């Protein structure tokens, strides 16, 4: 029950927030308020204690910051197998990049000053205890990180002591501050984070181009040039009124829209996500199924070609630090769309001229591990 | 009258289309239909003949293509002074990049096959005659270049013979084809082009980010995360309906909007445009005026800083081939906005703490040639 | 008399400080106190006015700083011919690098705050007037630059107004401050500087190695190893007492020393100095003379070789920005020393085995312009 179940992205998330049900988490907590899961599970406490240890910092004897009396180890999933296993599963579950930072603070020391972050967090207490104080957001669902002065935050809303095996979730914009109680024991926790720049605002700006391109093919007013020197000649009343009309027309056009195109979001997720955790040949008469659907991008790029790219060979060692696929002719697009939008498809049923072309396509997909033979 | 008047961008354009009045050009021709200016000016004919010559191709003895029986010399303004002088003036006038291509076709040869272009063109006949046929657009105000089959274009709408000193204007999407009459004389013309990707559609996508950023600061619904796996899990009815609502809200928000921010259009124009054609010290008690306003970008970039960049030191030799400024603290933003939005301003009237800071600002602007002392 | 006489380094310096005699300058002023030369020479005023102009900054339309309300143009000798001519002559005269900076301050503005510099300066007033205040040094003959607070400098010792054609000399460590009088005219001056890190202390550290190398060849105590871990195991009484003895022995050894070797000073001067200002073949029976003696370094470097390097082909454009010669066998050293230490020498008189070797040596020197045929 408490033990992390790596069977599916769903079973991992369900086990991570145990005993809380996912229906409860999404209805009551997600992007709304903090969730504190205090447990009494010595097995889970031993498990959390193995995710990262103070000794792992000395097994790295750049990858960490020294903010006052706090060591921050960036992206431990680069070296810690279990965290790679957890974070990869969460990326499948959220459809968003999932990074992590380890925070180590000696006994009796204050951590970072009061602040809020731009990410949804899952804090796992690994070693020792840490005293937390949570305050009401000044900016609910903040899009940026910010420190907040103690005289602007008010009194804590939640205050508690985290111990190994405990989990704390809180949405972006939650003002917080933590300190290690005086004593012998230092504190070690991992902050697993997701949902950075994954808002409706980000999604609208990511899909707007495809919508304008489609509309302009049918509407000559969108194809019409702007007035001379508009880019240079404080703004004008004329431009805002025309743009209001265009946005209203696009809103009406969306009602009939069946497909939205991602300009960069889908592509950036696929290129940056973690690779899958690592420890039959198709024929004309076989049935195929596309596998790892949420790990693939199918785009048309310039004469144009169909491009397929996946995350199956992504570098684990570069994940979140910030510093693979195929190409086919446009004629293959109908057959590739048949594979994408089908639970299972016969190779002979593909929309290509020769039976050889059908076989070559599926053989290409199989060499990348993008298809499974049923 | 006919002679090109380089006094201002306005006087250059007025003289270029002589005897046609700019009021007539904008009301009747611009982005609507072709304008043929056939003249009887031997002085202008000699002038056009000096803009580019077949001999100039041999004075370049990559910079040109060999499309069938037509030589196309790219961007002659890189070496021809008079064309640099003309094109620079047109960039000020249009607020859009202005490139050119020279077309040389021997007597008796067909040019390029029927097609339409994605730019507004001004064709100047420099040497010999060329036989033109213009057809009705299949795609009015086309956003892309395309060849069109002779059996899809119909009969010509306009047919004429261009000779030196003649000008031909036509909007993007105009299907056309030209051939050099049989005889002794080859044809040389220059196609001055502008308004590539300068439509209302391009402008809407260029300003939309600033609008969403501003709205999301006040609207928590734009700050709210998308549903899990939306980027991956064919599109849904839910997303299109939410996006329709957001676009309608943004349209209402635009009515009250006084300023629009350019994400890239203004910046790309400034970085790529031609430099100005080339052949008093400010004090605390002096009056200053910002000069070359349409050659400057003032942006805030990340801690944030105010960045100023101009086109006054742009490379002439790289113009349109595709292969300078200052930095100030955020405190200077109010004073820089005072300079931008003022016909003339006293240095002592600037919103800065010390009189020295006021003097340093204007001295910085003067070293870049961005200010004039009144 | 007042006009700059470029006949020799001596005649240039004599004319630069006119009407002051060089005997007076060295006895009374050099490294002792300021010298103000206020003149009434309209010809010299016109001459100074041509050395650098506010317009020369716009003829550069990195090479300058913008310190508050003062523009500082670094190393104008890179582009200004007359300043190259002056500074090159001064490097011959001083045997020290001679750089310059132009200072431009608008009317009514304060210059840099009170400070002292680490160089000997010759300030030439080129355009307008500047109000100077000189104070008593806090650090006489300072080795570093430093600002000094107004409450630590006392009252001015000297106060004057510089006008075009005026010269001001002051030693390193002289606290000073200048401001442009209120009015219409900006101020332009050039600060010609020399004697940076050219002290007895610098010279002692530059020659000490050669002295220790020579002494250790004869003294086994200098060849003896230090005690184990001396470099690591706060200092000890034993080391200081031994070092006192060594320094006393070296002092006694210097009395008999006839030649001092430069570890880097001579080499750095030759590599960085300005090239000479630009607008017979030797035979066995000819008499030769080494020319540009103060532009050449003769060193033995590793099997060892004799290396000759000169400054005759130094880059003018890189002077003071901070970002040529021959090689011969060790057997040639006696003959090269004969050329160095002789006002004129017969080629046949050189200490080399064959007459051909004598001819080859002098032919090598002639190709670099290091020898003149008498
Ligand atoms: O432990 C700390 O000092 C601070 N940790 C965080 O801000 C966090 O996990 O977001
Ligand atoms: O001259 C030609 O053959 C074709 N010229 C053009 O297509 C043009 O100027 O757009
Ligand atoms: O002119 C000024 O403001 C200051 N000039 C100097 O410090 C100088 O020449 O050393
Ligand atoms: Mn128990
Ligand atoms: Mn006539
Ligand atoms: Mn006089
Ligand atoms: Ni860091
Ligand atoms: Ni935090
Ligand atoms: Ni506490
Ligand atoms: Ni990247
Ligand atoms: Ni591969
Ligand atoms: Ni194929
Ligand atoms: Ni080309
Ligand atoms: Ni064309
Ligand atoms: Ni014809
Ligand atoms: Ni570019
Ligand atoms: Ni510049
Ligand atoms: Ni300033
Ligand atoms: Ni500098
Ligand atoms: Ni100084
Ligand atoms: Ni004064
Ligand atoms: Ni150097
Ligand atoms: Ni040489
Ligand atoms: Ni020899």
């Amino acid at each position: 029950p408490s033990a992390l179940n790596f069977d599916s992205p769903s079973s991992l998330f369900e086990s991570l927030i145990s005993p809380i049900k996912t229906e409860t988490f999404f209805k009551e907590f997600w992007e709304q308020k903090p969730l504190l899961i205090q447990r009494d599970d010595p097995a889970l406490a031993t498990y959390y204690g193995s995710l990262f240890k103070l000794t792992d910092l000395k097994s790295l004897c750049k990858d960490f910051d020294q903010k006052r009396a706090t060591i921050q180890f960036h992206q431990p999933q680069r070296f810690k197998d279990e965290l790679w296993r957890i974070q990869e599963k969460l990326e499948c579950y959220f459809g968003s990049l999932v990074g992590s930072n380890v925070y180590i603070t000696p006994a009796g020391s204050q951590g970072l000053p009061p602040h809020y972050d731009d990410v949804e967090v899952f804090i796992l207490q690994l070693e020792g205890e840490k005293h937390w104080r949570l305050y009401h957001p000044t900016v609910p669902l903040a899009r940026e990180y910010s420190v907040e002065a103690e005289e602007r935050i008010g009194r804590p809303v939640h205050e508690f002591m985290l111990k190994p095996g405990d989990l704390l979730y809180f949405p972006r914009g939650t003002i917080h501050q933590a300190d290690t109680p005086a004593g012998l024991a230092h504190s070690t926790h991992v902050t697993i984070s997701t949902y950075q720049n994954n808002s409706w605002g980000d999604f609208l700006l990511d899909t707007i181009s495809g919508l304008v391109f489609d509309t302009a093919k049918e509407d000559v007013e969108l194809r019409t040039g702007i007035p001379r020197q508009l880019l240079l000649q404080e703004s004008t009343t004329v431009a805002t009124r025309r743009l209001s009309g265009f946005l209203r027309t696009l809103a009406d056009r969306l009602e009939g829209t069946k497909e939205l195109l991602s300009s960069d979001m889908k592509k950036d997720f696929i290129m940056h996500r973690l690779p899958p955790y690592s420890a039959k040949l198709p024929r004309l008469d076989s049935v195929v199924r596309l596998q790892f659907k949420d790990h693939i991008v199918l785009t048309v790029l310039p004469e144009k070609m169909v491009y397929i790219y996946h995350s199956l060979k992504n570098s684990r060692e570069t994940h979140m630090m910030g510093n693979h696929g195929l190409r086919f002719p446009l004629s293959h697009l109908d057959a590739l769309k048949q594979i994408w939008n089908s639970p299972a498809i016969s190779v002979k049923d593909l929309k290509l001229t020769t039976d050889e072309e059908k076989e070559s396509l599926v053989l290409s997909l199989w060499t990348e591990c993008l298809i499974q033979v049923v």
